[PDB]
RNA sequence: GUUUGCGCGCCAUGGGCGCGCUCUAACGGGUGUAAGUCCCGAACAUGCCCAGGUAGUGGGAAAUGUAUAGCCGAACAGCAAGGGUGUCUACUGUGAGGUGGAAUCUGAAGGAAGCUGUAAGCGAAUCUCUGGUCCGACGGACAGAAAUCGCAUAUAAGGCUAGGCUUCGGUGAUAAGCUGGCAAAGAACAGUGAAGUCUAAUAACUGAAGCAGAGUAAAUGCGGCGGAUAUAUGGAGAGAAAGAGCGUGCACCUUAAGCGUGGAGGUCUCACAGAGGUUAGCCUAGUAACAACGAACUGUGAGAAGUCAGCCGAGCCCAUAGUAGUGAAGAAGUCUCUGUAAUGGGGAUGGAGCGAAGGGGCGAACAAUCAUAAUGUCUCGUAUUGCAGAAAUGACAACAUCUGCCGUAACCAAUCGGGUAAAAGGUGGUCAAAUCAAGCGAGACGGAAAGGAGUUGAUUGAACCGCCGUAUACGGAACCGUACGUACGGUGGUGUGAGAGGUCGGAAUUUCUCAAUUAAGAGAAAUUCUUCCUACUCGAU
DNA sequence: GAGAGCAGGGGCTATGAACCTGCTCTCATTTCTTTTG
């Protein structure tokens, strides 16, 4: 019945769309995506009765299109009850689930007094797992055996199909912490687990690593997989800190991921990148957005407004340097409303970019009100309007 | 399409090789056959130091100037022949146009071989040693090339900027260079500063190594080797060594804005004829050119402005033109020494030739594209086999798993000693399974289905970035530039900007027509995209 | 304006780093050219 719930047409159409949405590669047969229509409007009866057979491919990194279409299928039939069998801590490739829901979950544990953490990560998940066990479990869920061979024949050859069965193998990590009497919150085979004394963290690590490389097969990491403070731990980017009053513990974002964000921008506010900087000025406004809606939960402000004099201070180097020219930097001071004498003085300095576009006249002329005006948008002004 | 940028000729105020005349170290001495060379003797003025941050006097150590004949002339100021304008005004031409004034810009990095006065800088054979800088292409530094070696270099080597931490801590002056948070180069200013050399005097009153970080790049960095170094490159030691100015000779050698002179091809104007249109009369264009409207085209003569930008391009065609110009002070040809990566340079004969300019066509060659008997396998059996689950009975008291401590200072965060599967404990018993057995697979082992392991031609190469060698010139030695400076030779790299006009060609959309007044079928008017052309207007070099 | 420091808090991973408040403090520039992305 599973494969007749799989090879409906409301289900066949949205594997379509949702391919066509992801509008990825194309894989080892080169058919596109717009030709996946055409394909299924020549192939509906073919698709359906190899399946239905035991026939089918899973030609084989990206798979082909036929082979991602039919992996979203049989995703989205197994994403509920499966959903409907898991836990309330799991948030990873899950509905209405994000990382967020973990740190705030996470916060509510260690401010319960859960200070000792537990990192448990597990290593190369597809590649440790054997398929027999993992597929006679979906076995005990699964009692349509069609399901079973197609699944099988997948996994002997990502798309939607491999984060579910990855939270299936680790729901049982996720059962057993619940037996067991443990606080956590698992994302995505990266688990944290919160309990309250070093010498019950260091038990329960060994005891978890032991049920790990014993019952449920899979090998943890010796590198990765630590026990630590939270003022040492990182999670979903987020990385965490001790407020002064007892009353809280607090979201910070991690120092790597602080990191990443420099990038982008440092990337994004290039002087010799060619483009107008109305467009530089919109990419960066765009992942401006990206990493404080990912952050808002996390206490960064005076993180945000040094990050805004770094992103003002390199717009003004990118237009400075986009002014190129002495007479045309003078032009655009006394434009902008400095006196011809200091915006010849500066002008005559355009050559020294960073020091020019610290101080002085290039920081009266081009304000944070007339940044502001361009279309910049501040990280401080957003992240307080956010939360 | 970047003031100019073409051919040919002339001319040094440019450079060589000679001849002369004069000058050469503040002012004097010496030393000496011989002094511009080597040595010796003052003052004044700055630089620096006697400091506490200054002045003002007293003092003093190195350094510089007055103060070598002389050179040069700022990114210094002024003058300035000329050039441009779609600005304005006059004149002259029938017109294309021309000439003269004002106004404004310009007068440039390549010949008025522009002119005048500076600031600053420089300023003497040769040898030896040494510092710094530059070069050994281009190319993220491969490939290709005639074109250093090794290592490293973009989740950014490296340099630089502002702080912090840990250790330490007074001679200074000359002085090329280095750095000032980075595309590259120069000039300016500031801070430093190699190599050595020189000094380490006097007297007072009134900053270094490192260490991890943060920020900041149109990418090269370090070391070796070889080479260059008159911005008269910083110095040290030798050196009785040359340097400068003016004049004058050489059938001396060269030069893009100077002087003279040529401008085809296209474009435009006028006058004659023919061809036309319209009312013997008048016109022949315009829309940038192609195209299309239009009667507006064709000859002949007379004129006007005017050339002159490598990118695949040897060579041939048109016309100035076999003309200007060069050639007998000796051409072409031939022979012979040779050089480069390539372009070349001598000689000896020979007796006359050689031979331009802008713009269009055609095009060899080159580059890019385009065309021309197993395993395994489908379906059978054979013995197995991977991973679920249930349970007749045995073996035993240990197996997991979750909660973080002990004492002491009259009172604990290894705050004080010890430990971290430390106390005290909870919680669930722990496996071994005879038997039975799920679904999906995996290999074997055989038996039959099958099944098999260049030529030639066409299109395109629009434009652009350069680098390198020689010649020849500049800004500003080098480096960066002057259209890749230009000319001639070599080499890589990128790829087809926008508007407007045309093609209104090909394909799509709206609406009609055919099909049958049926189609996501075909044709047509319009629209859009698109192939292609046009410096016409910009933008880029 | 961009960038630093200080304190100035408290609690815990306690003689450290986290954060969020302030003060409180500095740094002010070649009045010139040239060439390619
Ligand atoms: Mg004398
Ligand atoms: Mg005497
Ligand atoms: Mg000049
Ligand atoms: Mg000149
Ligand atoms: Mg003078
Ligand atoms: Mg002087
Ligand atoms: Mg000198
Ligand atoms: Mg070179
Ligand atoms: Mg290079
Ligand atoms: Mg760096
Ligand atoms: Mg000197
Ligand atoms: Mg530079
Ligand atoms: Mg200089
Ligand atoms: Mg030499
Ligand atoms: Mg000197
Ligand atoms: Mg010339
Ligand atoms: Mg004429
Ligand atoms: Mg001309
Ligand atoms: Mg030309
Ligand atoms: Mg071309
Ligand atoms: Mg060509
Ligand atoms: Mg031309
Ligand atoms: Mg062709
Ligand atoms: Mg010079
Ligand atoms: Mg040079
Ligand atoms: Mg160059
Ligand atoms: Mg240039
Ligand atoms: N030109
Ligand atoms: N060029």
């Amino acid at each position: 019945n599973l494969m007749e719930q799989i090879l409906s047409s409301d289900n066949l159409n949205r594997a379509y769309l949702q391919v066509v949405r992801n509008k990825g590669a194309e894989g080892v047969d080169g058919m596109k995506y717009t030709e996946l229509k055409e394909h299924l409007a020549k192939n509906g009866e073919t698709i359906k009765g190899q399946l239905r057979t035991r026939k089918y491919k899973p030609q084989p990194g990206v798979p082909t299109v036929t082979d991602r279409f039919i992996q979203q299928a049989i995703a989205q039939v197994l994403t509920p009850i499966y959903e409907e069998q898991f836990h309330d801590h799991s948030y990873g490739f899950r509905p209405n689930r994000c990382a967020q829901q973990a740190i705030l979950t996470a916060l509510n544990i260690m401010n319960d007094g859960n200070d000792w953490i537990v990192d448990i990560d597990l290593e190369k998940f597809f590649d440790t797992v054997n398929h027999d066990k993992l597929m006679t479990l979906i076995g005990r869920t699964i009692k349509d055996g069609d399901v079973i061979s197609i699944v099988r024949k997948y996994l002997v050859s990502g798309g939607n199909l491999s984060p579910l069965l990855a939270n299936i193998m680790l729901n049982e990590l996720d059962k057993e912490m619940e037996k067991r009497g443990l606080n956590f919150v698992r994302y995505a085979d990266d688990c944290i687990i919160m309990v309250g004394s070093e010498m019950s963290a260091n038990r329960v690590m060994r005891n978890i690593s032991r049920f790990i490389e014993e019952k449920l097969g899979l090998k943890v990491n010796m590198t990765k997989s630590k026990v630590d403070r939270p003022s040492g731990l990182k999670y979903l980017g987020f990385g965490f800190y001790f407020d002064p009053r007892a009353h809280q513990f607090k979201a910070k974002p991690h120092a790597k991921s602080v990191a990443k964000f420099k990038k982008r921008m440092k990337e994004l506010t290039c002087r010799s990148w060619g483009v107008s900087n109305s467009y530089k000025v919109e990419k960066l406004n765009q992942l401006i957005r990206g990493w404080i809606n990912y952050f808002k939960i996390g206490s960064m402000k005076t993180l945000c407004k040094e990050l805004d004099s770094r992103i003002r201070y390199r717009l003004r180097m990118c237009i400075w340097k986009q002014w190129k020219t002495p007479q045309n930097q003078e032009k655009n001071l006394v434009k902008l409303g400095i006196d011809r004498n200091t915006a010849r003085r500066v002008a005559y300095t355009g050559k020294r970019i960073a020091y020019v576009c610290n101080k002085g006249a290039v920081n009266v002329a081009i304000s944070n009100k007339r940044l502001a005006s361009f279309g910049l948008i501040s990280m401080l002004d957003y992240y307080i309007e956010k939360c």
